[PDB]
């Protein structure tokens, strides 16, 4: 990473990433952990992290297709200019330079370090996180429409399932807000559903959980 | 975190937090450990810590509702002023800027680092700890009124149960002082209760435990 | 801690403390380990360490009663003066300021860092260690008067038991010196007791253990 | 390594390398991990890493034959000049000097540190990674022509196998692009093969996996 | 420790020491490990290390008796002078000041740090290592006179036993040299004894082990 | 070690060394690991590492005999000069000063640090590695003349055995080159032996292993 001078990615950081992928597969929390293990990383470092994954190769191919798309959008949105690079400047970074394919570690340290800086590590990380989100959507087992409280399921476990499935869903904040605003009370079991309908449309989750607590 | 320059949150700190949540669920000691693992953290770091939790999603939703309330109270209590930000200054932080939603890492490092500083990491941490306290109250099994010494329970185990349940209770220092002042002696078993009533209302816990030791 | 600038307490230091309390309960060695894990700590750090303990709540209540007593003795022994604090100075620390209750981390770093310094971390640590000693006395199973060598117990195991129980006892160096000077030889089994009585009152433990070695 | 001054390779880095070779044998991910554990390494450090491997001696001999070839190509491509080395300069590095055989640690730190620098650590690492790639090709069990989807195999597992075997293959990006462009759809089972043939030759892997998802 | 400014002893160093005592008891290698974990330590640090030992209290009492003797020899050999300590100087350290009993951490950092320095940490460590050697002698099971090669024992195992027991013995280099010079060949089994007697009195251990290898 | 100022050897480095000796006994890879854990070490550090080994005492005695020989060769090759050491200089190091016997840590830091420097740590390490090589030769079970491919042994396992045994052999690069040049093809089983004899005397190990792959 870069912290300002450049460090190598640590054996502990990399190892941590590997163990995360092995254990948690592609659960949502994988992405923050990644974003934490990859904080201040260069495209070489990120490439190292993705490469360290054995197995899960289908997902990885999806991810590099996403990276390809974002790199091409970068290229069309940033047309390269022809001409000799001045002494005090650096060349213009292509989409492949953001993904670490056609760029050296010194060039990455250059763009991140030299002034008027381009944060290629954070741009590449953004693309990677896009692909990862698409993957978590891909491998999510459930859909929020199918989370229904059981007749003998305590309210709390039903809310755990509900907001896990909701974390996994592909929707804007307004659509998720609508799903909370509608399905949670709608798809509780008859008893808790009557209690919550008696609370009103403006009660907080704390009040709803305390209300259906003994139930 | 920030220690003055900015570090990334370490794989060991994050991993420690994750293991704490897995093992201890939402016991009181979770909150100090958090406050220790999150010492000097940015809202991005705190967001990373909360995001790293798989499962327990109901509690997390409660927590972000708490964060929403505290952010809105901040917003009404700090009305934003319209006008162009001067060169030597920074913009005014909204409630969403405290929670890391609408603010960049460089803006957080700005408010914490630049002089006349606003400790947004400690404010956000305060809100988070508020929500966590509400959660520990939520998931506490017992109430202090129900801790009664058993006929064959040694005094020490009864005091362990009593002050654990008392740690979990939602009450001011004066109400807790009253609970110690009344229920502990009141709800001991008849033998120890007679001994402690013989000691008087001004004896220390050391003297009470030494008195009912052989009992 | 503070090492001069202020660090946060590490996940490894805290975790180590927690494991010590879990495994060794309240054995004497707990207190040095504490004093080692808490070296150069602030009252916030010490509070974090005590708070990280789940269970053992009776002992913790005893400990905060001890802290209360030492804080009140500090308060009566250091009467606060009324008047406006000058620019180049800091306020006077109360007993509650030593225990981290009514003081900020910056105020603690102030008293420890600013010149004419008050080591509030070492004072608070002294109070805590007082309470811990009282606890180790509380939970010690044995009394030094009851350590008697068995008929078939090797001398070395008897000395191990003897000086463990002696480590746990509440007595000045002169009283412990008397206990060594009397009970160790007095309460050995008849054979070793006759050997040691034949050595004389001025022989060292090395000579006593070598004498009763084959026995 | 060198980070600018020279460090020793850490017990944790070396140990990590050893464990990687023990567990993962010669899977592709071994090479990135190596390239990560060996970041900024000297030829002495790399030699230490290769030497720390017990067993797998056939592969190691293959690797030092590769290193020999690359060193001889370096030697013929860089003919050494006869004459006394000036005070302000260093000698010219042979192929054996790149591999750490005939060069001291101070000479390596010289070439990497002194200006007009020669990155002998990265050149040697390049040769080593060449040999490692040849080894991974050697020990790969399968060939991409033999990955055929089973009648009851979900599409995702078939893509995992396919792009693992494809990661192990020895082919340029254009040949791999052709293999993706042809065999993946060609060698799916009849059902998924008909679905994918119905999608068209321009569909992305995400669309193909979503299409054959329920299948 | 002190490395120049003062560090606290690390949780890892202390924990390592504890585990060493638990596992290896009082084997010779305990003393180097100690001397390595205690490198550059203050008497407070060393006291922490000895205090962290639970159990083995007989040995510890022997050790503090040794420390007492060495402190008294220091006191008689360094008579304290009466008079007011000058501003630019420090007081004279007693034997109890070397053992950390009657001296503050700042006074130890003073003697070790301030010029014309007294290395009280290395003196105290010397005394401690004296006591530890006396303990290893105490708990050694065997005597070098009793190591005799078995009729079917390979020569190498007999030499392992011999030089382990010889490591544990209390003797000068000349007495140990005599023991090697005599007993090793003398107390081998008849076959190897005849071979070694045929080699001569000037053969090295390598030659002796190669000679009795097949035997 | 020394990295320029002097560090203590770490608990992790030492512990790593101990575990290496426990697990791998005296396999070849022990020596690089040593040379890596001992990088930049002082004779005190190296002495600590050798001392930390429990058991294996025969080998250790062989090693200190080797160290004695190399020290005596140093002494005869470096005759000490009589006369008072000038202020700006240091004394001349004996062979015993290289091995840490008759020299202080400050004298070692002097020779390594002060200019016109003598690297006594690397000289002592050279002697130690000499003894270690002699030991690995001592405890090697096999001889390269006895590695013969089995009738049903795959070629790769036979090459693993062959170059392991070859790593353990005591021979110059030319003798090892002859052993590769002759015995490997000579001592394969009849089938692979005929294939390899058909390849020719100039084929690489890669080609030989690919040739006898299916066999
Ligand atoms: C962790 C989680 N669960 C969800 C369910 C549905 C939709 C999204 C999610 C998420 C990700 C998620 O929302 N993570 C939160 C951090 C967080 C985690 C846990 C509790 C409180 C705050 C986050 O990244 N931000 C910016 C945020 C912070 C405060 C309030 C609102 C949002
Ligand atoms: C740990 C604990 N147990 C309780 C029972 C009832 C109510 C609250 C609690 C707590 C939290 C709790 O009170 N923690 C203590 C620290 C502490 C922990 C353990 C022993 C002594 C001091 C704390 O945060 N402060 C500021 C404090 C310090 C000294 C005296 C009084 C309070
Ligand atoms: C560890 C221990 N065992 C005891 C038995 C009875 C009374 C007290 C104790 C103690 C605590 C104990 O005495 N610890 C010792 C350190 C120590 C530990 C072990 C061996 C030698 C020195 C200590 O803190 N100091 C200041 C000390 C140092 C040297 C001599 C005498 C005292
Ligand atoms: C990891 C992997 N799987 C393959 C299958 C066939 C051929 C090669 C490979 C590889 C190595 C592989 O291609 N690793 C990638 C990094 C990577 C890994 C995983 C997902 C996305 C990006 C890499 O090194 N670079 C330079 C790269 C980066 C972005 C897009 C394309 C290439
Ligand atoms: C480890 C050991 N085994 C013994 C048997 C009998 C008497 C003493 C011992 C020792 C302690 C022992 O002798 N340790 C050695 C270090 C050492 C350890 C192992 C092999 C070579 C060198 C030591 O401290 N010094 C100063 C030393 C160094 C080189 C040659 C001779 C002595
Ligand atoms: C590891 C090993 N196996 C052997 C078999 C027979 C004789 C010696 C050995 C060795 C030690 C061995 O040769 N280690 C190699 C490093 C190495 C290890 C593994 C693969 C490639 C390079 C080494 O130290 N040097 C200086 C070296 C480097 C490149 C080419 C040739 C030699
Ligand atoms: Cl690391
Ligand atoms: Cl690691
Ligand atoms: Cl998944
Ligand atoms: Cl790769
Ligand atoms: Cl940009
Ligand atoms: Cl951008
Ligand atoms: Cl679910
Ligand atoms: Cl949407
Ligand atoms: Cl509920
Ligand atoms: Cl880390
Ligand atoms: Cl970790
Ligand atoms: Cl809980
Ligand atoms: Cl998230
Ligand atoms: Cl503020
Ligand atoms: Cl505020
Ligand atoms: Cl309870
Ligand atoms: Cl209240
Ligand atoms: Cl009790
Ligand atoms: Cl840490
Ligand atoms: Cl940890
Ligand atoms: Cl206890
Ligand atoms: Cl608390
Ligand atoms: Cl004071
Ligand atoms: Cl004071
Ligand atoms: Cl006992
Ligand atoms: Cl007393
Ligand atoms: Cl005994
Ligand atoms: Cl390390
Ligand atoms: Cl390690
Ligand atoms: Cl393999
Ligand atoms: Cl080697
Ligand atoms: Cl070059
Ligand atoms: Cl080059
Ligand atoms: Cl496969
Ligand atoms: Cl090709
Ligand atoms: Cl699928
Ligand atoms: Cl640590
Ligand atoms: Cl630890
Ligand atoms: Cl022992
Ligand atoms: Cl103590
Ligand atoms: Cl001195
Ligand atoms: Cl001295
Ligand atoms: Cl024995
Ligand atoms: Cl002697
Ligand atoms: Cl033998
Ligand atoms: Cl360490
Ligand atoms: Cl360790
Ligand atoms: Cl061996
Ligand atoms: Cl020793
Ligand atoms: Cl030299
Ligand atoms: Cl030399
Ligand atoms: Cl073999
Ligand atoms: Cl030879
Ligand atoms: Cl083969």
């Amino acid at each position: 990473p870069i912290v300002m001078v450049h460090q190598a990615i640590s054996p502990r950081t990399l190892n941590a990433w590997v163990k995360v992928v092995e254990e948690k597969a592609f659960s949502p929390e994988v992405i923050p952990m990644f974003s934490a293990l990859s904080e201040g990383a260069t495209p070489q470092d990120l490439n190292t992290m993705l490469n360290s994954v054995g197995g899960h190769q289908a997902a990885m191919q999806m991810l590099k297709e996403t990276i390809n798309e974002e790199a091409a959008e970068w290229d069309r949105l940033h047309p390269v200019h022809a001409g000799p690079i001045a002494p005090g400047q650096m060349r213009e970074p292509r989409g492949s330079d953001i993904a670490g394919i056609t760029s050296t570690l010194q060039e990455q340290i250059g763009w991140m370090t030299h002034n008027a800086p381009i944060p290629v590590g954070e741009i590449y990380k953004r693309w990677i996180i896009l692909g990862l989100n698409k993957i978590v959507r891909m491998y999510s087992p459930t859909s929020i429409l199918d989370i229904r409280q059981g007749p003998k399921e305590p309210f709390r476990d039903y809310v755990d399932r509900f907001y896990k499935t909701l974390r996994a869903e592909q929707a804007s904040q307004e659509v998720k807000n609508w799903m909370t605003e509608t399905l949670l009370v709608q798809n509780a079991n008859p008893d808790c559903k009557t209690i919550l309908k008696a609370l009103g449309p403006g009660a907080t989750l704390e009040e709803m959980m305390t209300a259906c607590q003994g139930v």
